[PDB]
């Protein structure tokens, strides 16, 4: 999986990325000098929680292309933008690490937060690393950073082992927090990067982000270890906390720089606690929107009120048995068969506790579609567009074109254990079919 | 140089036209019975001011073909329409004289004002010369014009020496305002015209232009000699003034009908003043709306005030150097490369005083954007459409159906070698680009 | 080289694969946690034997994509089916290893054996690894496999060194059967796999294949090690032998799990012996079918019996003098010049006795084609169609749609070393020319 | 970035290549068993000097495809030819190492020197490694190389740690000239190659390059380590020196075989010095012949002495400003506008120090010349031919069949936006233009 972001000479600067899981998109940006695979402990906990994980490799690092141009944060942000535009992500979360936090703060400032719901800064560079007469809160003068760039160009392979010692604090963490095999992969990941990228990237560490911080309007999370070597805490996060008081501030006690692996228990705990508090407001907004499209089919009366509460208890998570429900749903005087099917459909997508034994006939004949071959031949063409679809905003848009007949049969395909798509796009088909009946 | 505007049996009807200078196109349309060479004093000052002068000879007059058909303003306007379309003039200016003032009002009424920026009626026929019962403000009954046609048919050549005698007021202006030799050449221009034209043209003088006046939605200029013997001012310019009060009204005192030569020092003064104001207004009206679109791409703050000032200063023509701007624009904290390439692309257009030097490098790098195989080749698709588009709204509408990655790439093509198209069409892309990124 | 076998979100699940050599397609399916390059010792043996090696990487492992969906044998077999169909293989032999033996039995029991000639099971998973009350032939209860997954999730990179120590039995083979450099490479491939793929794979180890075994209606090979630490021989092959008795049962003495590298000599010898014992019956009644068309051109008499022995004493595997035949076929009264070049061509392919010199003349003058450009331009048309051909039937079905005169010129280039084909393709041409003489 | 160079059954053979920087193209070809990343020190100095670095990985090695066919220098040269043609490199430089030095000699012999300006053989195989009876100056009998292939087939991975041990002389250079980590990565690059490649490549070492040496008609550089254990200097570089005495000969004392890393400070010094001289000679040799053509368009006198001096001063790189030249060229008594447009077109090319400013106005006006409908459109016909032409003589021959009015117009197109083509092709037009006007 590759996304093109640039064009160097006769080649195209392509970036490696991975799009896993279904739900709220969480974009992860790695640090120097690793790949997107470095988030393998965080990506694990984000998948079990239900989030959609998207990790991409920075140019010159990992499996991405290795050009000798475009090594400033204006290019690094222009790449992140192209990725978000190509993926068409909406209300996503940007989580950065090391250099990754430098793109999270630059993109937000330069392109806005129309696609952003929340951000996070793990072991950040912000606001400034370079120590000048202007900024005393710097970590080191430019002579120091020029000492690193030269030390890479001499022998970048021998430079890595020294760097990955101040990355994990191996004299304290090896054999306890991190194994030597785990370290080896990090070296293998770094050594398999672009030689030019390894020598040009350190010149971006001392970037002035003081102008980009105020442009953060979305909820933010700031995290940093108290034993960081590459990025001293009192020169970064401690003074990042004063620049943006709106963000929650978390110091992991005794954590090194590469705290993504060493303190995975601590990081994942805080990262999930932040997301489930800053995304809860929008994650249920669909549940009341899906409820809206569903209720716009039910004829007004005593039924419409109880049905709406059979959606409230279910969407929330209250215990509801289907047998009393589905029986009751069938024997209805004013409900047309087609609505019985949609309700029977939605009531199965939202609960994993249907006992997994029986199916219903009143819905199965409702989501039939008469049995017309042409009507079925279009329904599978929709499912084809839905099996390669991800978002609710996209599944509804596509399934609003096809006729009301093909929509019924397409819902049947998913319901009759034939086709299979995520519950987020399943609502899309439902809410699109509901707009047809309006 | 000729332009085919029709067909007459075995012969084609061609019109002699000339094209001079570079700048805002000014179409000069002559009157009876001269040719395009009668503007040789107005066509001089317009060239010294920086305009593009275009003179064409009406059918049957000058070096143009001499057919015996199509001697009516419905045909004359079609002739003008063909000339304008063939030359593909955009935002041009129509200036007519005597009969030529009828081809200005008829064109705007029948064909529109997409190619027209401003018009001018010098010694005009408007609105109606024929003195009827419903039109009291005429000049003479049809028994008079029928006398002129009969007078020409008897002796065309002897008729001229009496016509030019009142055309210039040679009992008042000869050997003073107009030389004897100047008259002789004007006589030669008359005698070298179509014999049928000189007999058919006078019947086109009493054409009702009251159906064409309201169609005028552009700045106009009504100038007329006070001592016009051939075309009474009290029966034309005075009543024409009421029909179109929006027009700048000017009366040259003591001027005859042929005031293009005798009073060239007054006509040139007024015509240049009108053009240097009315066109200046359009270069300001449709320039402040560009700033509006540009100031939607820039985040709120001092940068939305510093750019705003530097735009309003540049628009006002305040003397400044681009090398201060182009450098200060570069070293800017918040702005992304894209909106740094858009601003630079505007500063190169709105500041003709470019020190007579090169282009820039950061705008060239930001504009292309990715250079995607189809997206860059969808920029050359729009490049073929904008070269044919003539308006600002037209350029805005088409480019609004294209992606911001395609618009930026298309702007990259225009910036390199312009142009082709005009600035009013180039701004149509910039404003459309800014409208997309929002 | 890649093959799209699915679609996860905005990414396409592609599998890496290789295709070398000419002959019977032998598919090699690796196991946990290596890749297709682990068969490198078997691939070298199969290419020299005269086979066609096709290795591919399982999803999430090796050089293929690393998705989070589709980790079950129903999905693993769906990929295998797509690879087999995309390549359009026929008479293909399926060989598996560890986790790769499960894809062989599952595909064969759901998609049929139309493209399959034989199967092989090295270090099998069959028939059941999980130990319940239903079968004592299980390896370990569910509580054991949960320990593995938890160990992978803890430290994926540290898990391998403890897994590869029991994979090759390094307390027995290190420094002898396998060097530490070979271990490091096996680790480098396991580390470059998928993070989700390495933890969701052991849950597929205890898949029940009992309902897939009787579906195997092709010659099989059940090979195992008597020192396997990962897959206990008593719980796998020992009981697999009872569910599949008509399969050649081979127990490599003292062999570990990673016997592909340690006991490569013992495996290759046993694998090649099986590939000959299973494919001999099909080469017979094909080589005799080849002879059938060959003897048809030979006139029924005392010569049609002699040439029968001259063929059957070469098809078997015996050696002979090329000089004797090419002088006994040359100086012959009854045979036509064309059928001399035909027998001279069949012999030149079925004989290993090169003697290392010059190439016959009479066959050149027989397979000439009159030196006709039109007839010889039709000859290169078949060559381009035969160079892309595989089966014997596929060659005969195409070489029969040409004139018999053109086939001679086409058998000229293949003879004159100007063109190269396989063995079944070459005979497909010859046995087609023989059909056109009836 | 990949380039297809062949086809292998179901898979395509693609080669991984990289393109960096702008300037004179330098093709770097690696050796056994590394990849293009082995030039990361030479590829650094070349970029800092202003060259275009192109590294491609040989088949079976690096990230390129791993087929089992075409492991011979006849195929390797075809691979190089395909890469050069696909990239359309003109006047490039070929630099090879170990095996790579064989692909330089084979290309020049089989394909020519139209795209090649200079070559370099670093630690070369030339002329013949195999020690035969007719070739006393060999290195080892075939019984030796057959021992290496057998050594690799046994254990490919364990073989490397012994090969790299002598490749770098790690008993002399380890932890000093080359780090331990630098070795480990080189081992990873080896282990990640084609298994069949590592067994087939050593058989290509003893290739007779005596049939390729005389074909070299370009400046060459023979550099070799004195302490090369793998490739003896006395059996290669010494005898190779006699076969090609025209080449600049350099011996680095105490350098092993992998002197690209251990002695990068010596190789970079020599390679840059050779390139900055040999290429400088071509930029002077084929520049003085331009002056010869230019000084045939200028009448004899002081102008044929003042231009001659100002040309020879500019060619010599003497610091001067164009605004003195471009103005002094303008105000010149004898010269016609055409030969004033040709001179200005040369001064813009031969003086890169253009103050970083604009173009000129008199050359733009004189070059187009008439703009004849067919003659200007016969300039775009030549513009399509010169973009494909690669040499100086080639550009001269084609444009010699066109009129001077077409050549001038074609020069007008190149001057506006160059380019596309190179200066060696642009001069091919200028010299052809001057040749016409005579």
């Amino acid at each position: 999986p590759f996304i093109t972001v640039g064009q160097e000479n006769s080649t195209s600067i392509d970036l490696y990325y991975e799009d896993h899981g279904t739900g709220v998109p969480v974009v992860l940006i790695h640090g120097f000098p690793l790949s997107g695979h470095s988030w393998e402990r965080q990506s694990a906990a984000l998948l079990d929680a239900g989030y959609r994980v998207i990790t991409y490799d920075r140019r010159g690092f990992g499996q991405s292309s290795q050009p000798t141009t475009g090594y400033d944060y204006d290019t690094f942000a222009a790449d992140l933008n192209t990725v978000l535009e190509t993926l068409d992500l909406q209300d996503a979360v940007l989580v950065g690490f090391s250099m990754g936090t430098g793109e999270v703060a630059r993109y937000v400032s330069s392109y806005g937060t129309a696609r952003i719901a929340a951000v996070a800064f793990l072991a950040s560079l912000e606001p400034f690393l370079l120590k000048t007469d202007d900024n005393p809160d710097g970590a080191a003068p430019q002579e120091f950073f020029d000492g690193i760039v030269a030390a890479v160009k001499a022998d970048r392979y021998a430079f890595y082992t020294g760097f990955f010692n101040d990355f994990y604090n191996l004299d304290e963490n090896l054999g306890t927090r991190i194994s030597e095999e785990a370290v080896r992969n990090s070296w293998n990941t770094a050594a398999s990067g672009g030689f030019f990228a390894a020598a040009a990237a350190p010149t971006t560490w001392y970037t002035d982000f003081r102008a980009d911080i105020p442009r953060i309007d979305v909820p933010a999370l700031i995290l940093h270890g108290t034993g960081d070597r590459t990025l001293p805490i009192e020169n970064t996060a401690r003074v990042f906390h004063k620049a943006l008081p709106s963000a929650e501030y978390v110091e992991v006690e005794g954590a090194p720089h590469g705290l993504l692996w060493t303190h995975a228990e601590e990081v994942n705990t805080a990262l999930l606690a932040f997301l489930a508090k800053a995304l809860e407001a929008q994650k249920q907004k669909l549940l009341t929107e899906v409820e809206t499209y569903v209720l716009s089919i039910i004829p007004s009366g005593p039924l419409k009120a109880e049905i709406a509460q059979r959606l409230e208890d279910v969407f929330a998570g209250k215990n509801t048995d289907l047998e009393v429900l589905m029986e009751w749903l069938k024997t209805r005087p004013i409900l047309s068969p087609l609505t019985k099917g949609i309700l029977g459909f939605v009531f199965t997508l939202t609960v994993p506790s249907e006992r997994g034994l029986q199916r219903r006939r009143f819905v199965q004949n409702a989501l039939n579609g008469n049995g017309d071959p042409n009507n079925m031949d279009k329904a599978v063409k929709l499912y084809r567009k839905l099996k390669r679809e991800i978002t609710f905003h996209g599944a509804k848009e596509i399934s609003l074109s096809y006729s009301a007949g093909a929509l019924a049969s397409c819902m049947g395909l998913i319901y009759n254990r034939m086709g299979a798509v995520t519950t987020e796009v399943a609502f899309g088909l439902v809410c699109a079919t509901c707009e047809q009946i309006a």
